[PDB]
């Protein structure tokens, strides 16, 4: 019942208010997210469940170390989550050509935010990969004005 | 006097600042502007004067097609404008070995965006290099609630 597919630009709009809805400090522009939908969408992935987008993941292969996988985003609609979306977008974004070659996953997450550490450390789990935690990106460095979270970088593998 | 630096993630909050002190519509997520600095900044310029971010471009080469540069942000500073900082920050970027072999830029402009579009248009000009405009991303793409002018896609080039 729910469809994994690649977003297009024509997607960029309701992207954008998924992303909106969730309340997330990172929403970016809808332009953004046209973009990714005509020049990122070979690592990107939309779920949608009766003809409305309920989940979206957004990452690129690092432009100095293609085998690095950056996932920079991931959103699954409030109403929709703890039913294995954000896994199985995950899930199906590496088991692609596309993906094919790539090492290492990297992405931030916030000391908070359980369930994205479960979605990317249960991932490097279930295929026994390594996982570490380094610096990312502290609080400090974020615009004054608007409190963000630390966002620690998770480097997941190697996958091979 | 006006330096021309790669940004870093350090870099991303003024950078975000800058784009937000503009108006544009196209404003992204701090985060973001952090993970350009970091990830793209082989194709990405700032400006600074005398300390102060003044101007910043950010590009990608696209995943598909790595001899397209896609130029998808530039902001200058309105009390710096028109004294050819955005002119020196893509002839900049272009002039460096991390664009050998872009064979084109494209980017989009809005049809009331003379600035932006002379930047390019007068570019394309000093080198000799032929361009042309298609349909990119029309304002009925855009999300309701947010009036957006029509983004045509610009393509600039072959150079080479
Ligand atoms: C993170 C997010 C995408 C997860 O989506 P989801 O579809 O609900 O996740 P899944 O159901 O696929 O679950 C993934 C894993 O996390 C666990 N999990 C999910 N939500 C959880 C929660 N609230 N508490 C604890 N564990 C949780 C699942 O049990 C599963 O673990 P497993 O791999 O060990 O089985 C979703 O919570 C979300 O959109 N959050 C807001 C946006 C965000 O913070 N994104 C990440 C930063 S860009
Ligand atoms: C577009 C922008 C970056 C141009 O920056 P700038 O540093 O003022 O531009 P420059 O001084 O380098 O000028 C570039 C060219 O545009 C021309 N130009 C610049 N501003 C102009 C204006 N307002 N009217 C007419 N021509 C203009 C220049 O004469 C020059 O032409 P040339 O190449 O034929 O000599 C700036 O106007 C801006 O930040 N605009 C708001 C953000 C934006 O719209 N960005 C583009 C979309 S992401």
């Amino acid at each position: 019942e729910v469809v994994y597919r690649r977003p297009e630009a024509r997607d960029g709009t309701r992207v954008w208010e998924l992303i909106r809805d969730t309340g997330s400090l990172d929403l970016n522009s809808p332009y953004c997210y046209m973009l990714l939908g005509d020049y990122f969408n070979d690592t990107c992935m939309i779920a949608e469940h009766e003809g409305d987008i309920v989940g979206f993941i957004s990452a690129f292969r690092s432009p100095r170390n293609p085998e690095t996988l950056f996932v920079w985003q991931v959103a699954v609609a409030s109403s929709h989550r703890r039913q294995g979306i954000a896994k199985a977008m995950l899930t199906g974004l590496m088991n692609q050509k596309a993906c094919h070659g790539v090492r290492f996953i990297e992405t931030t997450v916030s000391p908070s935010n359980m369930a994205s550490r479960r979605l990317f450390l249960g991932y490097a789990e279930e295929k026994s990969i390594p996982s570490t935690v380094t610096v990312g990106y502290g609080a400090e460095m974020f615009p004054d004005g608007t409190t963000h979270e630390d966002e620690p970088l998770f480097v997941i593998g190697p996958f091979f």
